This record gives structure tokens, sequence and C-alpha cells, in this order.
């Protein structure tokens, strides 16, 4: 491709994978970056290390969808969809 696509998208529609698994640690990292109410740029260029003038695009995907597993990891840990 034009553009290297190395993942910039988490298992979730298919399955859980297995190359994405092997990554799973650095989603404890990502997810305390948001805890810090971080925007998804200033997240992307700290945790991903991509600055969002270089490339916002994967930078939010990176950031958002990669979340997006880590926070759902802990299923009592977000306290908005399991709020009752």
């Amino acid at each position: 491709g034009s553009k290297r696509k190395v993942q910039d998208e988490v298992p979730w529609s298919d399955s859980l994978t297995a190359y994405d698994n092997e990554h799973f640690t650095i989603y404890m990292r990502l997810l305390d970056a948001s805890a810090d109410d971080a925007s998804e740029d200033e997240m992307a260029q700290l945790v991903l290390g991509i600055d969002p003038m270089r490339e916002p695009e994967r930078a939010r995907m990176a950031v958002r969808s990669h979340l997006d597993r880590a926070n759902w990891m802990v299923t009592t840990g977000y306290k908005e969809l399991f709020a009752r």
C-alpha cells in the first residue's frame, strides 16, 4: 500500500486476534493516559509516539480503538456502561 497499515485498529468485529493479543500490555499503558483526561492528539503523541501533525488520522484511530479494548477489558472498571 501507499501507507503502512500496521494494524491501526482493534480486533473486535471478527474476534480478538493473536497479533494484537501480544500488544495488550500496552493497552494497560494507553488507558492510563485517557484516565488523565488527555485528548487523543495528546495521547497518541505520547503513548503511540504519533504526532498528530504527522499522522492525526491513525493517531486518533490507535488511541480510541485501542483504549476501547483497554478499558472494556476491565469489566467493572468502566462504570458508565456498567452503571447501575
